[PDB]
């Protein structure tokens, strides 16, 4: 089959030619229909070669749909031509944490040599891919493929950040979410869906800040040095409530400390190494929380899934073809698809 | 009366005769059984001049219990003689915050000119104290004054820090307490009585450690570089699954990082300026939260004094005179007092 | 004043003319802008003698808005002039339920001698009003009177109930809303603007189906007999996820009861006397709770004002002045009222 | 293999002798520590043969400790010999609930022809048993065997039903338990580890009123038209902010809510056909809310080990062969077993 693969460190990803491969007992085989692209990928294509970790070759894609197309030995609950999602965070499945669906938080996954795909295991970019277990599907009916790709990343990841807060962002409440792209168009949407929170976008970009009015944003700011003031004018002085940094520079962090409301929040999603937050008094408002979350949980994917399926999330896609994969990156790069790649395979 | 008094920056109060005050309409006058010395007042004494904005003179003490003398104009809901403890961080009463008793919270006081008794009204270290109005009195029965007057910061700070996240610590859970003073030893008392944590406390002080056995913590440890190491130990290498900081110099936060759990929590609660949590990728787990809480709410008041009153909480106490007021703060800012420090007024 | 009042048992109210009241130290004077009916009004007047104890002659109306008029004595926070709507069920504010603001489960008021507006105290249907305390008004800034009067019950109450289990309400679940009335109509708005529900509204009456579809049901369907099974093939035999039932007849008890989704919720709003959920094995889903709430708290009548003014909550009223006033109390009988009835000062 | 079996309606369980199993893929066979007795096999044996539908025969036991014998093909995160506990109520694992080890709540095991171990499929009571899954399995480590096996539902049972309203039991806050057999006197030691209720004890029989107080209860009420009158003289007239009622007959729910507070809360835990609450308008305080509860989770069996691990929980057991298995249920119809009955094969 036709792949997407990182092969050597420092260099771009290339198109190959591999085995398809076979499931053993408690795998399935899935015909992908629709692998994202997200920015996670370029962090980990420009890790130097004493911090890369996850093996080489290794097929991308950490965002997929498919079709079952093979059982392996012993699955049962999913019959061949299912149209399912793939659950990213894979966990041991057995310990505290994975016994309430919350994989992404498993203590026990390193040790026991589980990776997830894209990420240490074969990713979603390839015309097959392998699932290890039963348990990391997730049924989407006839959900379109590529809009039901990223909903597996870039619909989780602020999913779950949003849901760690949620009693928070009550009628009067305000929600800032910086960075307008794969994550934040669909962070939005899910703020719109499960909130009564206004919404206060902040992008770079003047056509980002487009994006962001067409899926639902009450108002959009300029980022930079102006942000933090423009904020405040819009919440009359109090703040905002909670702040989604989907960027998490060191920039975009300072700006959310100065605008998050007395007892709010800043969810620091977005991944720039050495950025941090200042969480110490006189430096944050009283009752003000910050954490770093990462992927999502089970149910948190089936909720995703439930949004998408009654209309709520509209994502904003490009397509690719697998030999387009490595444009599609470069693309990535250089800041221009309008919300999220995506590769189909044929 | 006589009260206690800071009257000149940079100088230790002084003991001074000054007039006892009658209540205007909705305030109540209380005479005071019991006035409790919190490290705070030294960080507030130690302002230098630009920085210092609570007027001059000033009398001390956040931490009041006392009996009804006087009522105001208006007021219903006490009786001449009723014993009651002085809610400390007062609210306008009127907003969100302030309608759920989360007056510590409340973003309206500081405009409006609503400051708290010791820290920009005159507080409970005199015969007499003001209070503004009757929501922030709350009924004590037959508890013993001097074990009571800590409750108001000393048990309500921390009873409000671990009432954040108390869903967190069930059965199964760590959580370590460092610093075992004032705060500290209340809040491993607490962390006992409405949780199934096991309780780590740290601290500087042999003997200090020594009083967080006798109030009911599972272990025990020196606080330092070795810290962090002998916790994780102690944890299977899982680290704690709540850090609970009533010290927050920047070594104590360190360690706090170095032990949290993936989806935990660190409550910075002591002040050490400057100091601060680092919350950003690589340099915390994910998951886990950091906030600094202040104070606490009108009902976890109400909460604390239940505790108080059911024989759960052993308040560690050493009393003083009046007289002896300057002497006291001598001894907490030198670290000799075991628990807290109680002015009894006679 | 004119104002309108429950003066002998089993009569209709009548308008009367009553001295304009002076406001005592803490208390606030209120030119009345809008005054809603509520049905509860009616089960009130209703009562024989012997049940009946809020004294009389009673000043009706428990949803109440107006503008501050004069301040009594000792009295900040408010301006004259300041457009407020009033929290209704006064409580004694110094509990563990009141320092939360949860004024609605005070068990200290009774005793107190404390009782609301409207149910025990003069309302709000007269030209000036007598309010407490301070902490019972709630800032409106520009908003209509006539489309706030109703926040104050209408609102809160469905507010409160839905409150109670919003966790359950994510993406893939279904709330049931049975009437679509005062309380109803306002209950499917707050459903939409609070949760990803998908919301299924009944009635008896085909207009309020339309209504309810009008402010954004995503079904409605026929109550009675058919209703369980109409709804259960709208869940897929699942069953739904949360009732709110702001009928609370046997009838429509049962219908929430044979729909209930196992670890759902049944919430019985509306008030029939005698009638009951039945909560035990073999007569209900496992983890399936039921709770009769009762009005809302503080912080909750904030909520709902700030979803008035964000534009989420389109109130169906219509308009009566104070001489109207016992014919709007029949035509709320007759059930002829699309929405709330609201009296204009 | 030796097992108890009920294999006649109407009839007394027999001892038998039967195949020892072999385990299938994904399945693991156990040697048998520790069965306990609940009364719910007492209700299951009384049922006339048109409500029976469990299937004959049945080796009964859905309270089952031991250790793994044999891997089924596939099973990987057990070794032999590991020490585990059977998590009782087996879900499709797939679902929203199931995803979220709620699977007591699963709605699609039915469907799938999916029983409980000694309620529709082979149970604990004989020297082997089979589980259906790894993730069925929770490990025990070096816990008694005889004292682990109620933890498995005389444990999971309460502690899930007051884990539902585990926030409303606060300092100040009262906790009725009615019924102090297998299920109450672990209930009442689950309030005193994970709450600051003060804890009331209702029970018909004077010696199991003083196995509540032996077990921690504050309080100890007989049964009956004087218990509501009683617990409110207890509680100063303002009600119980929860009652458990482990009976479950129409006079305990009666009783239950006779006392409940305003906001409170009636969990409905013991099985008695007809009996019920009656939630409506002046025949419960406002705010009330009741549920009958079922069972527990994943997640929540394996806090309850940990709190017998902690030495939280004192399980009063008594022992009994194989052989005296049908003697046993005889005791426990009668109400001579004073806690737990427990076989233990050999
Ligand atoms: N925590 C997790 O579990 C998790 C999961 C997935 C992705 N991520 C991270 O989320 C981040 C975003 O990923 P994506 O796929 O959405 O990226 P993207 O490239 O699709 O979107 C980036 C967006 O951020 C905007 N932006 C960049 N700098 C900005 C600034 N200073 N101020 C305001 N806006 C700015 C861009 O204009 C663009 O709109 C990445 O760092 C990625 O690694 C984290
Ligand atoms: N966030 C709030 O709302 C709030 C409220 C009250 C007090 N505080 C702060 O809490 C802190 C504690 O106050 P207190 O009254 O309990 O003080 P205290 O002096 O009574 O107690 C201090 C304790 O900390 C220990 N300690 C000091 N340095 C340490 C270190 N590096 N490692 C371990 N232990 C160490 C001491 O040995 C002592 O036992 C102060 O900074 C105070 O200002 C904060
Ligand atoms: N719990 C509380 O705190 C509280 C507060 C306020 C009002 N209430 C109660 O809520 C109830 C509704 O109040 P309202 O002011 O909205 O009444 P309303 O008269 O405005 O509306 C009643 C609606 O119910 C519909 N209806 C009547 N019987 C029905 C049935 N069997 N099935 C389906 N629909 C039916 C009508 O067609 C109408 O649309 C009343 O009983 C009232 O007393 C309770
Ligand atoms: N909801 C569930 O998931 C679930 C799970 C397990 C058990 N159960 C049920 O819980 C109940 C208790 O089970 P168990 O195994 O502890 O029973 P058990 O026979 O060990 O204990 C019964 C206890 O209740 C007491 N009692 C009986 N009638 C009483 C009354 N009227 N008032 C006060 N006390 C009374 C007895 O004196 C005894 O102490 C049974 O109905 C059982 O079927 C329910
Ligand atoms: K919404
Ligand atoms: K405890
Ligand atoms: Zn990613
Ligand atoms: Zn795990
Ligand atoms: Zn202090
Ligand atoms: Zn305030
Ligand atoms: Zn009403
Ligand atoms: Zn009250
Ligand atoms: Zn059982
Ligand atoms: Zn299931």
């Amino acid at each position: 089959m036709k792949a997407v693969q990182y092969t050597e460190i420092g260099s771009e990803p290339v198109v190959v030619d591999i085995p398809t491969p076979t499931p053993g007992p408690g795998e399935i085989l899935l015909k992908v229909t629709a692998a994202g692209l997200c920015y996670s990928d370029i962090h980990v294509m420009d890790m130097p070669a004493a911090q890369y970790a996850y093996g080489l070759p290794l097929t991308l894609g950490h965002e997929g749909v498919g079709t079952v197309a093979e059982l392996g030995e012993g699955v049962t609950g999913f019959g061949v031509g299912d149209a399912v999602a793939v659950y990213g965070p894979w966990g041991c499945g057995a310990c505290h944490a994975c016994a309430r669906g919350r994989e992404n938080y498993c203590t026990r996954a390193a040790d026991l040599g589980i990776t997830p795909p894209g990420l240490g295991s074969p990713g979603s970019m390839a015309e097959y891919m392998i699932v290890d277990s039963a348990r990391h599907l997730v049924p989407i009916g006839d959900l379109d493929p590529v809009a039901a790709a990223p909903l597996t990343d870039a619909g989780l990841t602020p999913y779950h950040a949003i849901s760690r807060v949620l009693p928070l962002l009550g009628p009067g409440s305000t929600a800032v979410v910086i960075g307008v792209g794969g994550l934040g168009h669909v962070g939005i949407q899910i703020l719109r869906a499960v909130s009564a929170a206004r919404v206060i976008a902040v992008d770079l970009d003047d056509d980002r800040l487009a994006l962001a009015r067409e899926v639902g944003a009450d108002a959009a700011v300029k980022s930079g040095a102006g942000a933090a003031d423009a904020i405040r004018e819009l919440t009359g002085g109090q703040g905002a409530t909670a702040v989604f940094d989907f960027v998490g520079a060191q920039s975009t962090i300072d700006t959310a400390q100065q605008v998050v409301a007395v007892d709010g929040h800043i969810s620091v999603v977005g991944i720039h190494a050495g950025a941090h937050a200042k969480v110490g008094f006189f430096m944050i408002p009283f009752g003000a929380s910050v954490v770093t979350p990462f992927a999502g949980t089970r149910s948190e994917l089936m909720e995703v899934v439930a949004l998408a399926r009654a209309g709520r999330l509209d994502i904003h896609t490009e397509t690719f073809t697998l030999d387009e994969g490595p444009a599609a990156y470069r693309r990535l790069r250089e800041g221009s698809i309008r919300g999220r790649g995506v590769v189909v395979p044929t």
